């Protein structure tokens, strides 16, 4: 946790960052995926996909931690899959949306919605 009297905190947008990427790259994700038309996309597709066809840029740094994050809130969705040496990974564009954002909810009630 941070330090005592809490105030003026670079940590307060890191929160509710994640809560905003998380429901956004749920939806962006299905079109990175239909973008290559590939049933498994490299870490190095991703990377350039997930900044042109979501309709917001996101840094490289944040993107790797939010890729493997879905992974860690539901290995049922999303799957990272190690290759020979590259990485891959597997998602379902058939899915519906509104189901995800409402299952995973449990990491945005950390700032509550």
């Amino acid at each position: 946790g941070p330090l005592g009297s809490m105030t003026r905190c670079p940590e307060q947008e890191l929160r509710l960052q994640r809560l905003e990427r998380l429901p956004e790259l749920a939806r962006v994700l299905r079109n990175v995926f239909v973008s290559e038309r590939k049933p498994a996309l490299t870490m190095e597709v991703v990377c350039a996909r997930m900044v042109d066809s979501c309709q917001t840029a996101l840094s490289p740094g944040e993107m790797e931690k939010h890729l493997v994050l879905l992974a860690e809130l539901l290995p049922d969705w999303l799957s990272l899959h190690r290759i020979r040496t590259d990485t891959y990974v597997k998602l379902d564009k058939a899915v519906d949306l509104a189901g995800l954002t409402a299952r995973l909810a449990h990491h945005v009630h950390a700032e509550g919605l």
